[PDB]
């Protein structure tokens, strides 16, 4: 059989991908670390001028990230396992060693605004449990040594875990400092992250449409139907998420509508990239609500 | 028993090994990549200042150091398996992607001087395979889950292929630009990797002297005597890749015995902060002839950031 992503080559170069560089030449100039920012304004900020609301709604949308960020996450730095090239090593521990720089940046986050209490005992918060079971189930064959049972992972990684059960949260906290001015240095470090995500969901995205440019009869029916039907079921799960994000009421930077709908519309974007029939089809006026989303996160980059 | 460094730990913080953190630091500071240096002067110095045995000695270093560096090196991403830690995942994947960088780097420099060639049949070179064959049994219980014969590939692996492979091959292409300013950039990469490699075999050397604490039996008389002579074993290999390296003669900017010396001395000051006895005792006056190689590297990193 002719030679694919799944078969070793051992010869360092030429990549027989070489578009892997785009995605580390991408990590490499948006290079970042916590300790570059001073959280000193933004503690200030929270206990002195937020509401109940505003410091609930901080609080929960950072305790949700740290769920996802403040962990060991073993998934890229294992990609070589499962396509044995030089470049997807290189693209791997690429993007493995940003995990680190992630975890680092919410720990510390947690430790400065006084949340270590509240994040070891998390697992206590129903939708959060939900949010674990669902992640838990739908990603259990990132560790499947059959490659049809892998891809569906990484595609339902791709989407999940770069980008659904993170950007809601992200949207929330940049809203702050766009529309009063508040905590500046967290949302560094949120447009930094948001940076990173959809350069690691972009590479993604990449290997999933290579394999199916290589292996097309991987997608049939089924296998579109269960990454759908799945996909659908996040919804549900990060919906109650903004819930408890809003425990103690709506805030004025940003409504929970909008950012059901934002969510809605990045999954169908996604969808569109892998040629996966969309799921919700949001119109222009409902998705336009957080369109400034691109604008703040490149703001808050410099 | 007690929770041991080979033990999982689940929740992320505090760290039970926080000076982890140390290093990965001192790599996030260097961090650096390849593609804002260029090479057009250096390529000019190379064919137009360099003698035949300078250029031989330049061309069989890079080729050496491209033997180790330009490959799919999977050790440091692969120590969370045997010390499931989140702070060693931390210290393994921030390894893992240096080593990605020092891959592209030295793959770049082949190509900008034209060695792809020479590199794609590299094996023909006898010592070259003899430092192969060699270079197998430090990897050959980098997979194993067996914590002591792991540990020793860890040994090995830190002060052999982190701490000595490499940094003669090093030191020979800085000493063009320390004693005849020549080939400024490749030093600049050649500087920003000893910085990095430094740091992982100060890594390594952190890990196993963890180990030690926690068992101390693991470095028995048996243990101590193989790390010994499998050592002892790698100067040969690496002093015959001197005499390929310099197979056009003696040049004036370095000299082979200067090498040989510096690199038992490495060897023997790594076996002193794991606690293992010394090897060769090099002579002060022995070692002093190439003691300017720290400095000389601290040299070429400074104010690099727009050109890292
Ligand atoms: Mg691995
Ligand atoms: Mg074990
Ligand atoms: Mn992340
Ligand atoms: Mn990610
Ligand atoms: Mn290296
Ligand atoms: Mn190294």
């Amino acid at each position: 059989g002719a030679m694919s992503i799944f078969d070793k080559r051992v010869n360092y170069k030429p990549f027989e991908y070489p578009e892997v560089l785009q995605f580390t030449e991408a990590i490499n100039k948006a290079y970042w670390v916590h300790t570059e920012v001073d959280f000193t304004a933004d503690t200030q900020d929270f206990h002195a001028h937020l509401s109940l609301a505003e410091k609930t709604a901080v609080k929960n949308s950072l305790l949700a990230i740290a769920q996802i960020e403040v962990a060991v996450k073993s998934f890229w730095g294992n990609i070589y396992e499962h396509f044995p090239k030089p470049e997807f090593n290189g693209l791997g521990s690429t993007f493995a060693e940003c995990e680190f720089r992630h975890s680092e940046a919410y720990s510390r986050l947690l430790e400065v605004l006084g949340y270590n209490d509240e994040f070891e005992k998390l697992l206590d918060v129903p939708v959060i449990r939900r949010r674990v079971d669902y992640l838990s189930n739908v990603l259990k064959d990132t560790k499947s040594q059959d490659n049809r049972k892998y891809m569906v992972s990484l595609i339902l990684f791709s989407i999940l875990i770069e980008n659904v059960s993170l950007f809601s949260q992200f949207a929330i906290l940049l809203s702050f400092t766009r529309f009063k001015g508040y905590m500046k240095n967290v949302s560094n470090i949120i447009a930094w992250t948001s940076i990173d995500e959809q350069i690691h969901a972009n590479g993604g995205i990449y290997i999933i449409n290579k394999i199916r440019e290589e292996f097309p009869d991987y997608f049939d029916e089924e296998t579109l139907a269960l990454v759908r039907e799945t996909v659908k079921d996040s919804i549900a799960v990060e919906s109650d998420i903004l819930d408890w994000i809003f425990e103690e009421g709506e805030i004025e930077s940003i409504k929970k509508g909008d950012l059901v709908n934002f969510m809605k519309f990045r999954i169908d974007e996604s969808l569109k990239q892998i040629n996966i029939p969309v799921i919700f089809d949001v119109k222009v006026e409902d998705y336009k609500a957080l369109a400034w989303f691109e604008e703040e996160v490149f703001a808050n980059s410099l």
